[PDB]
């Protein structure tokens, strides 16, 4: 339909978060694509995109998003609105917190994607992040390992913001 959510997952947390994002948006709005089963051309099917990706192995892309990283050069994101979220561990990995979505966004916005859905760094404890854009996160940062009780409200709040930014 209108929003395509393309998520990568290893232990399933970003997946869970994606399911709640669909629930929050109201039913048919967001479709949930596991990028492990995706082709890079699937991104052509939407004008509004949500990109979901955890950071693994000290500052790296989740390996299914890594599998599509190079091929992002084969897609034109011009004219699309794009939002980002990920799961992360701010305590264990304070120098590389939410690096992944920062890596995806830098590439996608270079190919024409307009970023929406910036998120406040308030209430997170970390040192450095590739997701940082003029004092904000490039997208929604969830931490299921340390802040699981904050997740549901952070998504509900983020979804209401995206409706406004997507012009739904
Ligand atoms: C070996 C390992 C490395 C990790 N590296 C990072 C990291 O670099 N940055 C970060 O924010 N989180 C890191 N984490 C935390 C994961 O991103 C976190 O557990 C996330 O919720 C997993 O998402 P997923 O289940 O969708 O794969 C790491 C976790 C493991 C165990």
């Amino acid at each position: 339909k209108k929003i395509g959510l393309f998520y990568g997952t290893q232990t399933g947390k970003t997946k869970s978060v994606a399911e709640i994002i669909r629930d929050e948006f109201g039913n048919d709005v967001v479709t949930l694509h596991d990028v492990s089963q995706a082709e890079v051309t699937d991104l052509n099917d939407y004008q509004y995109l949500i990109i979901g990706c955890p950071t693994w192995n000290i500052g790296k892309l989740q390996s299914d998003w890594e599998g599509l990283y190079s091929e992002l050069d084969d897609v034109d994101f011009n004219g699309k609105l794009v939002a980002y979220f990920g799961t992360g561990d701010q305590i264990g990995y304070a120098d590389n917190f939410q690096d992944a979505i920062g890596i995806l966004e830098e590439k996608i916005s270079q190919r024409g994607g307009k970023t929406v859905g910036y998120w406040s760094t308030d209430g997170y404890k970390f040192n450095d992040s590739k997701a940082l854009r003029n004092g904000k996160f490039v997208g929604l940062a969830l931490d299921e390992d340390n802040q699981s009780k904050l997740t549901d409200d952070r998504i509900k709040s983020w979804v209401a913001q995206l409706k406004s930014e997507f012009g739904l």
